[PDB]
């Protein structure tokens, strides 16, 4: 009964982790934005090329071109499956890597507070 | 145990729900895609304008511009409590209806398999 109150929370914070995700991933089309993450700030990384890239194929994943074989209700059912895994942090095979690794990544990248500052 | 199973895959399914949700409102950016709708394919509209105004109104709820006075942690906190609550179809007021008809909205779009095909 209140374990009910805590799922519907723990589901409501995870499609803000999602929403989250998605803005970021969208940003790191912005070669502004790659090559602040890459240096940081004072010297500091928060990513290497090689993490950037592995969030540019879990981009892929997760945001698929529309495919014209697939109906609607079909196309995200993969994308659904990455995106929950990623938040699981799962200890499966993904992207030559695991979730495990990429949700590290991600976590890097929010804490970095980078996004925190608007960019226009 | 199963209901364990059960619980994750439902969440996976609403993910993949809210991903086919934004496929859908970021193409109601389109007028070519807001006319077909509103005609329909036999002359049966599948949107009213009120509809699609309501649409539009909800679109800005759950896919809010940055905000420079939101951390990022912050930004997508009542856009994933509007997501949450259309997906349940909550007898709740927002866009000076309810989730529940606005619910019932996107099932009609959904389920009008117009979206099935690819347009550009």
């Amino acid at each position: 009964r209140r374990e009910q109150l805590m799922r519907e929370e723990a589901e409501q914070k995870r499609l803000k982790t999602v929403l989250e995700l998605q803005y970021v991933l969208d940003k790191l089309g912005d070669d502004e934005v790659r090559t602040d993450l890459k240096q940081g700030l004072n010297g500091v990384p928060i990513l290497s090329e090689e993490e950037l890239s592995l969030l540019d194929e879990f981009y892929k994943l997760v945001d698929p071109e529309r495919d014209m074989s697939l109906r609607l209700n079909e196309q995200y059912e993969h994308a659904s499956i990455h995106l929950w895994d990623l938040l699981e942090g799962k200890e499966k095979p993904v992207c030559g890597t695991t979730y495990k690794v990429l949700k590290e990544i991600v976590e890097r990248v929010f804490q970095s507070n980078y996004f925190d500052s608007t960019h226009n």
